[PDB]
């Protein structure tokens, strides 16, 4: 049995980024071991040190001492406050490494977040392979790619452009829909995504969760090889597993409820921990749900701008979010639909063959768990380059329906009530069903024993072990 070399993973963000890395280091088992160097501005959170300490145990974790980043403007963005944590943090990253290699253990690699491509000198001083793992998009790779040339080429606002932005190998995009960080071009934001996205070329390769038979388009261009441009090695789908393949067959409540209802006639609506919604919005959301026909289950969470504070709370101790519906909404719906409140089982929700419909804020990890089992799309994004995802899913792929938002940015009732409509019984919504489902066997496909995500991933690990 030879040794296994010692891979070093240092991630930016929070969950939407450490579940499919680890999902990643979890396929690339046992050959390698892994260690997350977690950079950190303070105490490690609960939901970190219990996700990362429930993995593998040739996955273990490092909490790098914690950085200040109190001289920060308390108006910097996350992607400011991700670069600046990644930064301050190398010289803790150098004794990471040394703790390793004094040892005699061989590190193959070190795979960097997006937004942690500075550790990549690291990686450079010490013959390390450096590779960067993109939990986003084909077409939000592409961007970062060209986002040098677009820089140079545009001098406004990119939302006062006229004409949408052509990104190489990608359906167009409007100005107004690109990502957060590039919507003020004066802010420290841009100018690190600007940073950042220089940078790629000077990895061994970009690791990319998505395959051809989602993005084509973008694939094929980026797969195309040019001068100063990265090799790309497209392995996605990777998302977590479901309860079934876990322990217990103890069964939670909404799943009860989801086998007593038909065949896909469900719309499951969940905008993830981090989509609150304002108060009027979710009045206009529920008002729809109450007056139609159509079975739902929603997580809500309690509005970003009350009138008043929280009179009613859970045993937890966290605002209720179910006293803060509308009047008699709960029994208006009572039976057809089912409110959770602040999370569910999602990915089992979307394998239940009872769900029909996935209404979504367009985070790339729910993309795919929803392509993977086959859910048809309401796209609502929200933030980060979920609109871009928007954009490709309902314009490009025709999987989902995107409601359009009002001058004052709110999604009136008409418009939440046209797309639940069109998708669940609509003519349109049957074609866009047919075309979801082509999409799930195409993902099945591509993680077969032979498909073209697993031979990529083997390409990386041949890497990491060669020389
Ligand atoms: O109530 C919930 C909410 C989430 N999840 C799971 O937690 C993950 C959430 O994934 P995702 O929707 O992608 O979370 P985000 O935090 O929104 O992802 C961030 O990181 C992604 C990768 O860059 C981007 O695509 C997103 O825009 C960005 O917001 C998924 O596995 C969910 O199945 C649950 O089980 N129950």
């Amino acid at each position: 049995t030879a040794p296994p070399p010692h891979v070093i993973i240092v991630p930016s963000a929070g969950m939407g980024h450490l579940i499919p890395l680890a999902e990643f280091a979890k396929r690339l088992l046992p050959r390698f071991t892994f260690t997350f160097a977690v950079p950190t501005s303070g105490p490690p959170s609960s939901s970190q040190r219990d996700f990362l300490s429930s993995l593998p145990a040739s996955i273990d974790t490092s909490f790098l001492p914690e950085v200040d980043l109190s001289d920060a403007p308390s108006d910097a963005q996350i992607e400011t406050l991700m670069s600046l944590m990644v930064v301050r943090s190398l010289p803790s990253l150098r004794d990471l490494i040394a703790s390793y290699s004094a040892s005699g253990r061989r590190v193959a690699a070190l795979v960097v977040d997006l937004f942690a491509t500075d550790a990549i000198d690291v990686a450079l001083e010490l013959g390390i392979r450096p590779f960067i793992f993109f939990p986003s998009t084909a077409m939000t790779l592409s961007f970062f790619l060209h986002l040098e040339k677009l820089d140079e080429t545009v001098s406004c606002e990119f939302a006062e452009l006229s004409d949408p932005v052509q990104i190489p190998g990608c359906i167009p995009v409007h100005g107004k829909d690109l990502i957060d960080p590039v919507q003020d071009r004066k802010n420290d934001a841009y100018k690190w995504l600007l940073h950042h996205s220089k940078r790629y070329k000077l990895a061994e390769g970009v690791i990319v969760n998505s395959f051809e038979g989602l993005e084509g388009g973008p694939i094929r261009e980026l797969l195309h090889p040019e001068p100063g441009k990265p090799r790309v090695y497209p392995v996605g789908p990777l998302i977590q597993a479901g309860s079934c393949e876990k322990g217990a067959a103890a069964r939670p409540e909404c799943l009860k409820w989801l086998d007593q209802q038909p065949r896909g006639s469900v719309l499951f609506v969940n905008f993830g921990s981090g989509g609150v919604l304002s108060t009027e919005q979710q009045n206009e959301l529920a008002g729809v749900l109450a007056h139609s026909q159509q079975r739902f289950l929603w997580v809500v969470r309690p509005p970003n701008d009350g009138i008043a504070n929280a009179t009613y709370f859970s045993v937890d101790g966290e605002i209720d979010p179910l006293k803060l519906l509308p009047e008699g909404f709960l029994e208006q719906t009572a039976g057809r639909g089912l409110v959770l409140p602040m999370w569910a089982p999602q990915i089992d929700v979307l394998s239940h063959e009872s769900t029909g419909g996935f209404l979504t804020h367009c985070g790339w990890n729910s993309t795919l768990e929803s392509v993977f089992h086959g859910v048809p799309l309401i796209t609502w994004p929200l933030y980060a380059e979920q609109k871009m995802n928007a954009v490709m899913l309902t314009e490009g792929l025709r999987v989902g329906l995107r409601p359009s938002v009002g001058k004052d940015g709110i999604i009136r009732g008409a418009e939440i009530a046209r797309v639940i409509g069109e998708l669940m019984e609509g003519e349109e919504g049957k074609r866009i069903r047919s075309k979801m489902q082509e999409l799930k066997r195409a993902a099945s496909a591509v993680l077969s024993k032979d498909g073209s995500s697993t031979r990529a991933l083997e390409e990386v690990a041949k890497i990491w072990e060669s020389k």
